[PDB]
């Protein structure tokens, strides 16, 4: 049966331009602007030379949410008419992002492209693509994607062209004027992920470790977002946790915090928790009675017990990277072996390039947690699995394991000040003026007390990186204090109004405060990155909006 191609005129919108995130505009706008989505596709699939689009496939995959069905919809009804050979979809639309990269790279595929969206988007939604590697497409390629969407006159589509989203395996169109057919593989959403995970830890242990009269309890909120079925799958089916270990494992087309989490482990039952928000990027690890792990001492933690994965054990540990205002813990367990350790700039892409260079084997950012080389995304499920891993062969609390790593490496206590929705001038007032501060000559070396705490300046600078892989240089990522004690504050702006971040590492040797609440031991350096920036003054805020 004869699928009809057809172009189709249209008028270019200039306000596409994607970066290291996608496309995200507002839901209103993809309503409310006539075809913004295809347009964008369109320009997505023209930079695919077209000689090479038969024998590529492209990945897509979706939040879950509402809207996505369509969007999938629509994806396919433009890669067929421009002749791309293959899609492979998720079973009802629903690919994990840590999924697409998962399967790009295992099938080959010329890349993909990932569907996401906001909690309850009465609201946004999101539209990136990422390349050949399994992670995003660099800038050099979402230039290219802006620059063909500003100048667009015409897409192509199959106006008539469904696909059954919710049946399995092979299904193939016949599109008029072409030789070869249109193929669409739905694959199982879980599938390929699982067996990739399986292939990394130690299943047989995690079974033991979750199964059995001294097993151990854990519950896991997946927030309602697109890891859900994920964790289920893994960690109910096949690992055999309890049916109710995992928790808001599916996903919600329509409807923020992690309280209820923090609320039951109060009570004593579960040994481990672990909370997702409905992007699947910020997440929480909890120990027994709520103890809290910082996501600065988990990639330390992970690092330090790495040979507990049967992946490194079997693979290496080629480098160790961390996100410049990340907590120095991990450049302690790194500092007593011979990998190298590397500090790139606030970015996951920057840790997918050393990656490619087979340079890095594991990775964090204080945002989010751990990663490793095994995709280009990052994955809060392996977070979890690392650190499920590690109790298992450890056999300890949570808490003990921390307890006994800041014992052996001592404490990088660790916080966020985030300041949201600040006065945009007054925001580049204090930092230029900070700038300037600690170019001075003598602010080298320059000392402060608080509480007899002393800090003296042995570095303050405005950090660079050059890329040793794609070779781009990038400037201005965060000024940062770093003292001769080892502790450090940063200082960044971020991109609605405008947004500071101030992070606050303080390192203590000492045993009796090793075990000590973090705001109150990082108290005298938080004044002292208040007093220096001139923070109040230039903002009028006189708390953070967010601790962390």
């Amino acid at each position: 049966n004869m699928v009809k191609i057809v172009t189709v005129k249209t008028q270019a919108y200039q306000d596409q331009k994607p970066g290291t995130s996608g496309l995200r505009k507002r839901v209103k706008v993809f309503q409310s602007s006539a075809n913004y989505a295809e347009n964008f596709i369109q320009s997505i699939i023209s930079t695919v030379e077209p000689a090479q689009r038969q024998e590529a496939t492209l990945v897509v995959g979706g939040d879950g949410r509402f809207y996505m069905k369509e969007a999938i919809q629509l994806i396919a009804r433009i890669a067929a008419a421009n002749g791309i050979g293959r899609l492979v979809i998720g079973q009802n639309g629903i690919l994990s992002t840590p999924a697409v990269s998962c399967i790009i790279r295992k099938i080959k595929a010329i890349g993909g492209i990932i569907l996401t969206a906001s909690h309850n988007p009465g609201g946004d939604f999101g539209i990136k693509f990422n390349i050949s590697n399994g992670g995003p497409a660099p800038e050099a390629i979402t230039d290219k994607i802006f620059q063909i969407s500003k100048t667009i006159e015409e897409y192509a589509v199959c106006p008539d062209l469904k696909v059954d989203l919710g049946v399995l395996g092979k299904q193939q169109f016949d599109l008029e004027n072409k030789f070869k057919p249109f193929t669409v593989e739905i694959v199982d959403s879980v599938e390929a992920y699982a067996t990739m995970l399986r292939s990394i830890f130690d299943f047989s242990a995690l079974k033991e470790l979750l199964s059995g009269p001294n097993r151990l309890k854990i519950r896991i909120d997946a927030m309602h977002g697109v890891v859900g079925p994920y964790v289920k799958k893994i960690l109910c089916e096949e690992l055999g946790a309890p049916a109710n270990s995992a928790v808001n494992c599916v996903p919600l087309e329509d409807f923020t915090y992690a309280a209820d989490l923090v609320e039951t482990m109060k009570s004593g039952e579960h040994d481990f928790g672990a909370a997702f928000d409905g992007d699947g990027d910020r997440n929480m690890i909890l120990g027994k009675h709520g103890f809290f792990v910082n996501p600065s001492d988990s990639v330390a933690v992970i690092a330090a017990n790495i040979f507990s994965i049967p992946y490194f054990q079997q693979t290496g540990v080629r480098g160790f990277a961390r996100s410049m205002p990340t907590s120095g813990a991990l450049d302690r367990v790194a500092s007593a072996t011979k990998i190298a350790l590397y500090e790139t700039p606030t970015g996951w892409k920057f840790f997918g390039n050393l990656m490619d260079a087979s340079k890095l084997s594991l990775c964090g950012e204080e945002s989010f947690g751990t990663g490793s080389d095994h995709i280009r995304e990052k994955d809060v499920l392996w977070a979890v699995l690392a650190w499920l891993s590690i109790l298992a062969t450890r056999k300890q609390s949570v808490e003990d394991i921390l307890k006994d790593h800041w014992q052996k490496y001592g404490r990088n206590f660790f916080t966020r000040y985030d300041y949201e929705e600040v006065e945009a001038e007054g925001a580049n007032k204090m930092m230029k003026d900070l700038e300037a501060l600690m170019f001075d000559r003598s602010f080298v070396g320059k000392q402060f007390s608080a509480n007899d705490k002393v800090y003296t300046v042995e570095k303050a600078d405005n950090f660079e990186y050059s890329d040793p892989v794609d070779g781009s240089i990038s400037r201005n990522q965060g000024l940062r204090l770093i003292f001769t004690d080892g502790s450090r504050i940063v200082f960044r702006l971020s991109g609605a109004g405008a947004t500071i971040r101030l992070y606050i590492d303080s390192y203590e040797k000492d045993v009796a405060k090793i075990n000590q609440d973090p705001q109150v031991m990082l108290a005298p350096l938080i004044s002292i990155a208040l007093k220096v920036s001139q923070l109040q003054e230039r903002t009028g805020r006189t708390a953070p909006t967010v601790i962390t």
